[PDB]
């Protein structure tokens, strides 16, 4: 299994994955500026931007280690959010419409 084809496959997921975020609202880490509080409880910030400098950076070279940090993306939001929120409900809708996306991707990548 080679790594180019890999990560080729891996940028184009990643795409995929931020076209559904359509506010952009992941698409860099949470200001903590803005939200002095978030650390208190999400012990591993995660967002698109990250993701592509992780892959980039070759850190990625599995399929897991990719979506575990978009997992995260999600999980951290519906954590710090109130169910009553317009962000809690763009994790819920990033993990639904995110999941093809993900298991599309996986069976290519498998069959590399
Ligand atoms: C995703 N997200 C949060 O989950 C919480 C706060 C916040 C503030 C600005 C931008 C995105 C944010």
């Amino acid at each position: 299994m080679q790594l180019t084809p890999f990560l080729i496959l891996l940028r184009k997921t990643l795409e995929q994955l931020q076209e559904k975020d359509t506010g952009n609202i992941f698409s860099e880490p949470v200001p903590l500026s803005e939200v002095p509080d978030y650390l208190d409880h999400i012990k591993k910030p995660m967002d698109f931007f990250t993701m592509k400098q992780n892959l980039e950076a070759y850190r990625y070279l599995n399929f897991d280690d990719f979506e575990e940090d978009f997992n995260l993306i999600v999980s951290n939001c519906l954590k710090y959010n109130a169910k009553d929120t317009i962000f809690y409900r763009a994790a819920v809708r990033l993990r639904e419409q995110g999941g093809a996306v993900l298991r599309q991707a996986r069976r290519q990548a498998e069959k590399m």
